[PDB]
């Protein structure tokens, strides 16, 4: 009886296993635009992605993951709020049922279709499992999905996803380019946190950008035709694999731009 996003096992049951789910910096949040306070002293975001290295996708049975090589300073994210060079290893998505919902983060109560997150570790911590142990680990770069015009440096994830369906199994990835899935502004909000799934460890520094990506409702649907369950088991299609709102508490959100 493992943790998902049934009636059964989902958010509101989490705290049960993972108690840090009522703690003090959880994710994600509603991004209030009118209480953000623009902070002069944030620097523009430095994504640079130019040299990475995908590998692999994976089904994990939660979203899938396109996994990076993290071996070398090759997809790093440094700037904004951040202090040192954090590397990227993985990206994956959250997504709905239906195009009113799916991100986990929202901006003013509006729920997005879904939301990308581009996973990063602080390299002062020599490897990822170090990083979310510590309050500054992890920089995860979140962008909205909404439907609309097709996102032409998508079509090569949505085009495997048919390989992947079920929980476990995975396919080579290699020469993906994730500078095209980045919207033309990196005007951002940020915030301390916590992973959106467990175990919920409080370790990210949260970069949302304020431009969403258009994606396609093919593109969306074909999201949706991916199952939770394993190869062999009763099909349940993975679909509101996305945490709701947990309270702000005592935290600022601030915003890069006027
Ligand atoms: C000890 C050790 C652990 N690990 C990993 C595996 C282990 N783990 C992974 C999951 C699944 N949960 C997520 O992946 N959550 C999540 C991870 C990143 C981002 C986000 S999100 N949605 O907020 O953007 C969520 N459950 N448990 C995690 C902490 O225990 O550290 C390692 O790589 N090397 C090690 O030496
Ligand atoms: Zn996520």
């Amino acid at each position: 009886h493992h943790w998902g996003y049934g009636k059964h096992n989902g958010p509101e049951h989490w705290h049960k296993d993972f108690p840090i789910a009522k703690g003090e910096r959880q994710s994600p949040v509603d991004i209030d635009t009118h209480t953000a306070k623009y902070d002069p002293s944030l620097k523009p975001l430095s994504v640079s992605y130019d040299q990475a290295t995908s590998l692999r996708i994976l089904n994990n049975g939660h979203a899938f993951n396109v996994e990076f090589d993290d071996s070398q300073d090759k997809a790093v994210l440094k700037g904004g709020p951040l202090d040192g060079t954090y590397r990227l290893i993985q990206f994956h998505f959250h997504w709905g049922s239906l195009d009113g919902q799916g991100s986990e983060h929202t901006v003013d109560k509006k729920k997005y279709a879904a939301e990308l997150h581009l996973v990063h570790w602080n390299t002062k911590y020599g490897d990822f499992g170090k990083a979310v142990q510590q309050p500054d680990g992890l920089a995860v770069l979140g962008i909205f999905l909404k439907v609309g015009s097709a996102k032409p440096g998508l079509q090569k994830v949505v085009d495997v996803l048919d390989s992947i369906k079920t929980k476990g199994k995975s396919a080579d990835f290699t020469n993906f380019d994730p500078r095209g899935l980045l919207p033309e502004s990196l005007d951002y909000w940020t915030y301390p946190g916590s992973l959106t799934t467990p175990p919920l460890l409080e370790c990210v520094t949260w970069i949302v950008l304020k431009e969403p990506i258009s994606v396609s409702s093919e593109q969306v649907l074909k999201f949706r035709k991916l199952n939770f369950n394993g190869e062999g088991e009763p099909e349940e299609l993975m679909v509101d694999n996305w945490r709701p709102a947990q309270p702000l508490k005592n935290r600022q959100i601030k915003a890069s731009f006027k």
